[PDB]
């Protein structure tokens, strides 16, 4: 009987990232999901069990070398499913399983898309690592988990052996591709004009309309994740390594957490910059809370949410528990919603995901048709952007977020990509300038992250 067997010992932040930094420049393959400044976990995948890859109908599991025809999820699920575990409550939401990602192009999958779009990055469908050992820092407790798997004896060596890898002194840290031309900002505004035609004709009511921009990689990518972290933290951040790809992930949005038999999904309605006292802050927010434009445009999207749960969850279960909420933490302000669902029986984590997946905040209203206007209209595949990093546990929970504020590279380039919701008076110029803006994090993270490497 599989089970995960954990010990808890003191540990502080600080250490934890620093001693990732250090295991994790030896393994080619590994993963960090980082609670930056507004979580509770963050958790360390160094040494996996396996590596999933699905691509174009093909998935590979190497664990040995298993392939299947088909949707690459499913795939995934019936060989994951063997090595299911119970949940033991002691431990983390994150008792072991499959961290990585849902490219936006699992859509593909889900729904009949055309192939309009150029696939220049060959990112995997789904890109997963399990891991039977993993590190669990609680950011509350200020304890690190060492989870291993067994079936007593062994368990206990086991521990021993991740604990004194974790505690051990280790030394201070010391192929070009050819891609797609990604829109111009006459491009991106004739597809704004392109968009409002079909909200008018009542095709859609809202889309979201996205750029990619990419400059050369001349600095490591953790180095890049390091500056984002420090200047732009959030609780969904994420660095993913392989040979082949890096992810250097700012998100602060949730897609879908299971916990049980509980469904959850926040959709942001806004962001906006901290003020400097309390009633500066109460004042900001009620400016994004009180606007009806936008107050109507979170609405449309909560209620695709409650619909979307509403196909995996109970009837009449499915509940809006918070709205537009004020999240803090650090320089920045959410305004978020919470929706809930109670999880039917018979439906697993692959329902689970053809429900929300991909999220209604980065696609639009109706999801079907916004997506097939999004693959007519922009030039290459979204890839990672707008897709899920996150994890699936042996345990059946899962928690995903939205990759959104994320640097992806690839031969030899850095990739970023940002968009703006398109709704029936946008003007082109005005949502080409905004989703230009939004990747000032990324471009500035590049920016200092190239300038520090310059110091002699
Ligand atoms: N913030 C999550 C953990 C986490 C960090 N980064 C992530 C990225 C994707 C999914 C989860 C995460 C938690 O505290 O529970
Ligand atoms: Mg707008």
């Amino acid at each position: 009987q599989r089970r995960p067997a954990g010990k808890k010992i003191p540990f502080q932040k600080d250490s934890f990232l620093q001693q990732f930094e250090k295991l994790a420049q030896s393994r080619k393959h590994h993963v960090l999901l980082e609670s930056a400044r507004g979580g509770r976990y963050s958790i360390a995948g160094l040494d996996p069990i396996a590596t999933v890859k699905g691509k174009d109908g093909i998935t590979t599991i190497k664990h040995e070398m298993l392939f299947k025809e088909g949707d690459p999820l499913r795939a995934f699920h019936s060989w994951f499913k063997t090595l299911e575990t119970e949940t033991n409550h002691e431990f983390p939401d994150f008792q072991g399983g499959a961290i990585g990602f849902l490219s936006y192009d699992y859509a593909r999958y889900i729904e009949n898309f055309k192939m309009l779009s150029l696939d220049d990055l060959e990112t995997p469908d789904i890109y997963f690592l399990v891991f039977d050992d993993i590190a669990v820092y609680d950011h509350q407790e200020e304890s690190l988990w060492l989870i291993t798997h067994v079936n007593q004896e062994t368990a206990d060596v086991k521990l021993s052996e991740l604990e004194q890898m974790w505690l051990t002194e280790l030394p201070a840290v010391t192929t070009a591709g050819s891609f797609a031309a990604p829109f111009t900002e006459d491009g991106f505004s004739q597809a704004v004009e392109k968009i409002k035609q079909y909200i008018a004709s009542g095709d859609v009511f809202q889309v979201n309309l996205s750029i990619r921009q990419s400059q050369s990689l001349s600095v490591h990518p953790y180095q890049i994740y390091k500056t984002l972290r420090e200047v732009n933290p959030s609780p969904y951040m994420a660095y993913l390594e392989t040979p082949d790809f890096q992810i250097i992930c700012g998100s602060p949005e949730l897609l879908v957490s299971k916990k049980g038999k509980l469904l959850e999904t926040r959709p942001i309605a806004g962001t906006r910059s901290r003020g400097k006292t309390n009633e500066e802050d109460e004042a900001l927010a009620n400016e994004l809370i009180h606007n009806e434009k936008e107050r109507a445009e979170h609405v449309m999207l909560v209620d695709l949410e409650r619909n979307d749960l509403g196909r995996v969850s109970r009837y009449g279960s499915v509940r809006v528990n918070e709205f537009m909420a004020i999240e803090k933490y650090s320089h920045v302000m959410h305004i978020v919603s919470n929706v809930q669902g109670e999880l039917q029986d018979g439906y697993d984590a692959v329902d689970i995901i053809h429900a929300v997946f991909p999220g209604g905040t980065i696609t639009g209203a109706p999801k079907v048709r916004t997506m097939e206007i999004i693959e007519e209209l922009e030039p290459t595949r979204r890839g990672l952007y707008t897709g899920s990093i996150g994890w699936f546990g042996y345990n059946h929970d899962l928690q995903f977020n939205i990759v959104i504020r994320t640097i992806y590279a690839t031969g030899g380039q850095a990739f970023m990509q940002s968009g703006a919701g398109v709704v029936i008076d946008s003007v082109p110029k005005h949502e080409y300038k905004e989703s230009f803006k939004k990747a000032f994090a990324m471009q500035r993270a590049l920016e200092l992250s190239e300038e520090e490497t310059k110091i002699r």
